[PDB]
């Protein structure tokens, strides 16, 4: 029985890679028509998947960059129990494998990282493990701070307790309306069968917290250049973390753009925001490439 | 500001009633063309709503029965925080008010109860509080026993603990595929904006457990006639409870029909099951009416 | 088999009374040689017992007051599981029974209350239930406030959790050196076989907390006259509660005496403190009696 | 300020050693008058101390064995917070240091281990780490199995929970009457100011559980000869563990003696038991020495 995606598609019929844990990961690529000037890995957030970055990737591809990605373990078309991971570092390790693989085929090319939410945390931790290895990082409402509301020192304590007693315990529920102010995208979001909307599991929320702790420790050694995109009304990733990221990161090349009133999914928000986001990412990456 | 449904429709524009807690409840009616031979209240399950019984109600209406219902508090178009109730008895109290109201307009008419899942528990508790008052009860995979898997003496203990620390804590996630084997209805189920699919809250799961405890105590005094419809593969309401209901209830008029392999939502299952269900309910109620 | 004390002495051989719960309570009396001018019930603290007030009682007896007492349920020579009570109010109820019994034999006589620690809480709650019934109250480092250290909003939450899971769970350990600065009495305290030094049980700590809550609510209606004796270095009953008691109680006749550096057991502290305590209690009660 | 024992005696005035954690441990020695035929380390149980083995040690000394010991960290006259240890292995590590020190001064001499309760677990783990290094082991009601009553899979789970929330949380209370049937020794036990009777702390109970887990894993590789002394009525260390120890240990030289009705502290039990214990230990060790 050939290995198949959680949606029953055989892996031999799709682009993929096998991780250190022997798990198949669904891969995605956007190769420019000619010799690429640089490489860029896209890191998606929790529950979502790599296919959600189709248009963003097509814009980057139009700049002559070889865009690539894969669905994190337990996500999209990749193997593994939905939204669960032995340890958060697995996400980083897998990213490095994919990056290391792509760099071998395209030697001497600069490598950028693009991450959103949990994807942002992964990106930060990826560069933090390889100082001076990446050319730049594009962060869209990255996970850097614990929800001052959804995760207080008390709720974290309780979650840790649940982890010992009811680890497999699934939580919830999160209103998809806090993702974007664009109703179309909210519907689109609820219609995606590759997305996961089954509420954060206990053991996974712990990992998410591990991620934030790790990111905070990493910041004093983060030197990679970055573009930080954040919305003021982000109820998932508080803008407080964005300002803290700008302050605590040691990077010499760091930019912050705030979108007043915007929500979480900046790249899938109101046309006026999405347009600026796409544009800003374009200008930023363009200047850092040649 | 006139009171409006959770979906923003003013209550003065829909049939409704105001409960003892001063909360508006959305009402639904199916009045036969001529003098009704009997009355029948429909009690929906958790998360769902009264509109889901359109066809079942139309069949009953065709038998000359005045069908009526309302969305339980915190459900459908009724007021109240989604899937929460101060105490389970509130559901019963409200049913009695609606029944008491309808009986006043149609004196001397017999009154039946139709309940599914949590709705079944409510029905049982309603008749148990008014012995010899109802003519009959139709139960579709009623809530009578605690999930031997989802709620063991340990998980119940943990839930009770969570109730003290994280009461407002929402849970999850429940796969909608365990509801029916009919894919159309599963999609239909996920498309209903009146239905609630945000995972069982902690404080509410407690109430659900209160319900089961109360039902067990009530059974030794339950004398109302009933038709019990249950599926063998029900992962929400184990068939064990059905057999126990047949054995522990004191009723002199009690019937049990098992649907081999069928799931939870019997009235929305495979055509062959739904057809028999509708038919059996028809024959059963018909014989008890004149 | 005639009922015997927890130490195996038959109750028919000692002064006693039987409470509403059918439990035997060991009684103690100090009757003046002639007609008593007033009655005074002594309420001991947790773990300890009525025999610990021998000398204090003998001084009061020398003032022509009929002193009386009994070991609270689950204490000293009284029946009941060590340091456990269905509800704190039981302590109050039993006090009233004993007071009501003694008043019948000595009609028209004024009635005072003397309480220490938990005994103080009981005294306050006793008078609060019978406004204008008692002539006065003598409070020695009374239980009125929750240990700002041993019981924070978090520890209380945890205790409540333990009450559901591990109610019978016994705690600990409390250093007897925090009771008094007088080493002799500390040794004396550890040598008493009637005293309980087995650490506070979970279910009992809850009751203790109930007591504090009840006392706080009662204070706005407490009108009984009182003498408040408190030590600055009391690590069991923080002096903060004493000042709060002086402020929150409505009594028109309220006095506070602070013993600088003194510990918990004021009546069993350094000679200089104990001497003043005995003296102050003497003067205070004397003026209120005739 | 020279380091002093918890009882204020300077360490320079007593025999001692400094552990790997820089903590002072109170040492005790019983050196025969002439060249010793072997060495024997005594491992005391929880709360107690090395001085409790005075007579046992004097008997062993009379057999020409160099007896030695030290109070485990957080015990007796040794430094460290009462009844707490970073990890159970610390106890083993310290034993090896003391053994390694003594062996250097007395090269080529065989080395025996004597342990009671928690002391027995330490002894087993000490030999398990150094297979074929010790000549023999004398075990008195050793800690090998979790209290089927005081520690069920549920209570262990709860304890682990407490470890995360209330680690410093002290427990209780343990009736000293379950130690021995000899009332004199029970009094003696309660009179010892070097003994600890402040109830088992949460973080420490965890370690105790770690110990049992470790012992069970070690048994399949335990080859050291041993004498196992156990009482049938031991409520602290169930005799079940003794039989399991006899069965699960791989040792070729293993003996078991059961004392019918006897309690925990076999060496401090009824004269008839203590006499046999001392005698049996004498015969057993004598045969294994020359
Ligand atoms: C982006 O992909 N995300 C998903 C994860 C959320 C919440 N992360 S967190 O605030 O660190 C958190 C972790 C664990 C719990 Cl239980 C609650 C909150 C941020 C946006
Ligand atoms: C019908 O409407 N339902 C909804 C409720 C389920 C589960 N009820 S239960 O098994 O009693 C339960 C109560 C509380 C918890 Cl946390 C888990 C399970 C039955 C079908
Ligand atoms: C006087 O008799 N006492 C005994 C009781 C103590 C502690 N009472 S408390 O601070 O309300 C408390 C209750 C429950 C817990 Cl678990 C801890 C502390 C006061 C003096
Ligand atoms: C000998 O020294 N002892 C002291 C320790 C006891 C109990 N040990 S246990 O049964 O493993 C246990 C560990 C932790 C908890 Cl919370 C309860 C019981 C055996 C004799």
């Amino acid at each position: 029985s050939p290995r198949r995606t959680p949606q029953s598609i055989p892996y031999q019929d799709l682009p993929h890679l096998v991780n250190a844990d022997g798990q198949y990961l669904f891969c995605r690529y956007w190769k420019p028509t000619g010799t690429p000037k640089a490489l860029i890995f896209v890191s998606h957030g929790a529950g979502e998947h790599s296919g959600r970055y189709e248009e963003l990737a097509r814009m980057l591809m139009g700049l002559d960059l070889l865009v690539f990605a894969h669905d994190h373990v337990g996500h999209g078309q990749s193997e593994g129990e939905r939204m669960v991971v032995s340890d958060f570092h697995v996400f980083v390790r897998d990213v490095l494998q994919h990056v290391d693989s792509m760099q071998k085929d395209y030697p001497g090319l600069p490598v950028f990282l693009l991450g959103h939410s949990m994807g942002g945390a992964i990106a930060i931790l990826t560069a933090a493990e390889r100082p001076g290895h990446f050319a730049g990082m594009v962060l869209i409402s990255p996970l850097v701070l614990a929800n001052p509301e959804s995760a207080t020192t008390f709720k974290v304590l309780a979650a840790k307790v649940l982890n010992l007693v009811l680890p497999n315990l699934s939580l919830g529920p999160i209103d998809s309306s806090v993702l974007s102010r664009n109703k179309t995208e909210v519907d689109i979001y609820n219609s995606d069968p590759l997305i996961c909307r089954a509420g954060l599991k206990v053991c996974f929320g712990i990992q998410l917290l591990n991620a934030v702790s790790r990111v905070e420790r990493a910041l004093p050694k983060l030197t990679v250049p970055f573009l930080l995109l954040q919305g003021s009304a982000d109820r998932l990733c508080d803008s407080k973390g964005a300002y803290l990221l700008m302050e605590l990161a040691k990077s010499q090349d760091k930019t912050l753009k705030i979108y007043e009133g915007a929500y979480h999914v900046l790249h899938k928000e109101l046309p006026e925001v999405t347009n600026s986001v796409f544009h800003e990412i374009n200008m930023w990456v363009s200047q850092r490439t040649a």
